């Protein structure tokens, strides 16, 4: 139940992305992410692009289906007024790759947190290009503390939920349509 890992799909939830929280210790932007891939097929972890922010975590390089990552991120250390935002790429046995978004903000006066899930036709790395499509073009989720699905083509569809506040989960899972 550590960032890293792979747990059982069916062991995610709100309380695993707290302890992963937790674990990050005392930091006013983070986040923990956790993806259940239901989508009968394994992934293959291939980057993690981070627009600001860090992860000191490599992401689980295999998650065979039945099977939920686990991941966390947080913003950079220091005097710096900025959040965690980045986006996830693993690449599917099926040759294509899912891509997650995940942006929390420094200040709440003005932004709110996002997130967003696609597959991508290929082998696409994660980089601010795809970015820019997540966040700019391709309607992502407000962390809302609401949970939203849609479908992704590909015989798959995603539901997700994502908290409003700089200590941020999201939970996501990946499933046939
Ligand atoms: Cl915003
Ligand atoms: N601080």
């Amino acid at each position: 139940d550590v960032a890293g890992a792979v747990i059982d799909g069916a062991g995610l939830g709100f309380d695993v992305l707290k302890t992963v929280l937790e674990a990050l210790g005392n930091v006013k932007r983070k986040i923990a992410v956790g993806i259940d891939n239901e989508s009968g097929k394994t992934w293959t972890a291939m980057n993690t692009y981070f627009r600001s922010g860090t992860s000191d975590i490599v992401l689980p390089h295999k998650v065979a289906h039945g099977k939920a990552l686990l991941y966390n991120g947080q913003k950079n250390r220091g005097p710096v007024a900025t959040g965690v935002v980045g986006v996830i790429a693993y690449s599917m046995s099926d040759g294509n790759t899912l891509a997650v978004l995940f942006s929390v903000p420094y200040d709440y006066n003005w932004y709110s947190n996002w997130w967003n899930v696609r597959v991508y036709k290929g082998q696409k790395r994660a980089d601010q290009r795809m970015y820019e499509e997540l966040y700019y073009h391709r309607s992502p989720f407000r962390g809302d503390n609401g949970w939203h699905s849609r479908g992704l083509g590909y015989g798959l569809k995603s539901r997700g939920f994502m908290n409003s506040s700089g200590h941020a989960i999201l939970e996501i899972h990946v499933t046939k349509a």
